């Protein structure tokens, strides 16, 4: 229930246009969503999708994210519900001169850490330390809750509790997604992330993961073990709630390239 | 390009690759190496199917009844940015800017262009040719070209350019394009849309306006959009963009 941005897993459902909104056939019966304001329609494993609920989310600024047990984090997108898009522009002449995507890059960095950083740095200064907080942070919760120490790797496959940090990744990955193209943005046009489509949605996720992503994986398995996925997602839900993370991410995202 | 259209199915995951269940019988399509499966109106897609998809470096296009309109596009995370790149890096640079409006200008055009004009003269040379076309139609369907109401060729003309604006825009996402990096339009997200629609509207929407303004008067708009599906598929109209989007950008390398 946060203004203008995502709700809504959904799983194990099917969901349809409806009056007033997206109907979701459940097992517990037929839900209807409005879709003005609703961000993501998290999509688990067990649905499908008709073309009009497609329709409809795409026409009204949504974004739809396949999230689930790992295996490809899919997403769909219309055209956004900034469509006086100028700041796509501002976006793309950073991104494509070298000085202002620099000066980008140093941002995004520069925003990650918590306590501001000195004059200035030179990129493998500020990458080397960005690397030495991020493993800092990642053994401090080890060390506030109970968590071996080696939660870092990742891909391919089967892995202690930090499946639950890739669980909950998905989430945040879907909400940056959401919220670049509904302020009118690329997710193509990356600039510490390169090559993909959707390199700017690492690039705006990664802002966030360090205060919600770690913390609430880590606190959602000292007493679990069990329930990973769906109680790290309902973790996550509940500080983004009860602290600020859509309002955030989109001022984040339009001083991002504003002053260049 | 290697594409796969869908409608009225359900797309499920069969075992193989994708399973679309219709309601007379069962096809069954590779997954492996599919560039965009477009999903029409009465499609519904499962998540099993989806995954399948995204492993594979696939994208979904939900396309109107045969391609006439855009809606959205399914991004999997090994899709490449590279040809957006290449777009976005033309579009930044004036010399490759330039380069790729003279492309655009050309390649609609039949006649030689001279290699040396200001682009206000090639500017006029598209007014003439467009004019030209307009005419020379209204000899051949022998309709008559007025230069205040709407005449069934003016409105089925913009019936037929609706549907041409849905195929660019599916063909732009689709083969990794940005539909917002116009070059001769500029301004607005679907600039883009508009400069590779330009290229056929010429070969494709003023033929058969005339030919369903001619024959009929009455249904005009939904005959033409119908005339245009025929000729999207007849032709190789998607195949014909696909190739001119791959071949616009090949100026000064920077990969």
């Amino acid at each position: 229930f946060r203004d203008g941005l995502s709700y809504l897993y959904v799983e194990h459902a099917v969901v349809e246009r409806e009056a007033g909104g997206i109907g979701i056939y459940d097992q517990e019966g037929l839900t209807l969503a409005p879709v003005a304001g609703l961000g993501v329609l998290f999509l688990g494993p067990g649905t499908r999708i008709t073309h009009a609920a497609v329709r409809l989310l795409a026409e009204n600024g949504c974004t739809v994210a396949w999230v689930g047990e790992g295996m490809a984090r899919f997403y769909a997108q219309g055209l956004g519900d900034t469509r006086s898009a100028a700041r796509f522009y501002r976006q793309a002449r950073a991104w494509a001169d070298p000085a202002l995507h620099l000066e980008v890059v140093m941002r995004l960095y520069r925003m990650r850490f918590s306590e501001p950083l000195p004059e200035g740095l030179t990129l493998e200064q500020v990458r080397g330390l960005e690397g030495v907080r991020v493993r800092n942070a990642y053994a401090r919760w080890s060390r506030e809750t109970g968590v071996p120490w080696y939660g870092r790797s990742y891909d391919r496959g089967a892995d202690p509790v930090n499946r639950a940090l890739s669980a909950g990744a998905s989430y945040l990955y879907g909400l940056a997604h959401a919220a670049i193209v509904s302020l009118g943005f690329s997710p193509a046009l990356g600039f510490i992330h390169t090559g993909k489509l959707l390199s700017f949605v690492y690039d705006i996720a990664d802002l966030y993961k360090a205060d919600y992503l770690v913390p609430a994986a880590f606190r959602t398995v000292a007493e679990s073990e069990e329930a990973v996925e769906r109680r790290v997602r309902r973790a996550l839900r509940e500080a983004i709630q009860e602290g600020r993370l859509l309002e955030r991410m989109a001022e984040d995202l339009l001083n991002l390239f504003r002053g260049l």
